[PDB]
């Protein structure tokens, strides 16, 4: 093989590298922004063609007034990924598999107060690249299991970053 | 150093950092799989050479076989992988270390119905490359903790893969 | 650009991607360490100059003496990162975002045996790298949520690492 050739070679494999790195960084971000309420910040995770279901929801700012209403402060969640799979399909989109552990607490004020939820999942993201940068495209998953359940009473939930 | 060191020095770093990506990835297939059950592609993770205690079970299929009567339908597992450390030993083989949390639940049918396993293990992994290849060649762990209980019978169990 | 410039180009990204690997391969070993303790090792992970509050501690002896003591046999820990997000700020030092989950069961010999303790947090650590190695410089996070509870005392733990 050519010296240009072999450059060229080297220099699509760091690409490809550099785009896995950054999809598992913006899976992480996404997490954080999603347990954290933080919205401002995970809108910016989703792609601005993102359309979701689930009565459509379009674009980042429809997505994430959802997850607004959906998520509230009553409600500490827990989305926990792991041993990702990501495939790099081409130089613009990519597919990612995630294996989810899910926690949710019902805190006092809810209306579902002393409910828990825990479950696993198989989740697959679809990944694009616009502008530069990859943005998560639409998600989809199979439901490992899935527990419903009435949280201990005597519990005490010593620290939560959503109260006051 | 020269132009054509340079290439070479780059070209066997870039194909450790594959080696370390596809580790990563074959191991996520494993613990998919292994938990969704879905034994045939399990058997795909698994090297040609694999002899495993435990009365030996030798190749891909009596080892899968076996996992297949050790976690039957009624049986919900999650083995959950975190913080990896990869060692690429040599060009066709390799060393991870994973910690695992694992749980069991053990669902209606099962003759242990009720009972919940919760535990945590340092794994270590070898790993080798067979026909251009990453496969799981054995593996081998310290328990860190484990826990035998019976789940509190007003849980609800909402969904379940491996259920009718 | 030029071939040089393009080989100089690719040498640093590869020593970027290079340190992002050493990075979670070091905070693997660190929590891996801390859960097994494993004194002697968790020590090596941790900076020279790392000083700490948490009256201070300065440098890895007094840092691993503290954690020795505040945590002792007696109390089983799983600290389990997720999904980070790392970001090499130079080529000595580095900033990663990390995902807690952490369980905390304190065992019959403890003077609060019975007492389990989970939550999670959004980490973020500082690292360095002193004559050619990374490490753990210092650490702080944000507190997700955090329970206290008295354990179902009909859980049987059936293997304890710790244990005589
Ligand atoms: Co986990
Ligand atoms: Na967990």
């Amino acid at each position: 093989m050519s010296i240009e050739e072999r450059l060229e070679a080297l220099e699509k494999e760091i690409q490809k590298m550099k785009d896995i790195e950054e999809i598992k960084k913006l899976k992480g971000q996404y997490f954080r922004c999603l347990d954290g309420k933080f919205w401002d910040e995970l809108e910016t995770t989703l792609s601005p063609n993102i359309v979701t279901s689930y009565l459509v929801f379009h674009g980042p700012k429809e997505v994430t007034d959802y997850f607004k209403k959906a998520m509230p402060r009553e409600e500490i969640s827990m989305h926990m990924g792991h041993t990702p799979e990501i495939t790099i399909d081409s130089e613009t989109t990519a597919t990612g598999r995630w294996y989810l552990e899910d926690k949710l607490i019902f805190t006092e004020e809810s209306k579902y107060a002393g409910s828990g939820v825990n479950g696993g999942a198989f989740y697959t993201d679809k990944y694009e690249k616009v502008d530069g940068k990859w943005y998560i495209l639409e998600t989809g998953y199979l439901r490992v299991y899935e527990e419903h359940f009435m949280r201990d009473p005597k519990i005490k939930i010593t620290m939560n970053m959503h109260k006051t």
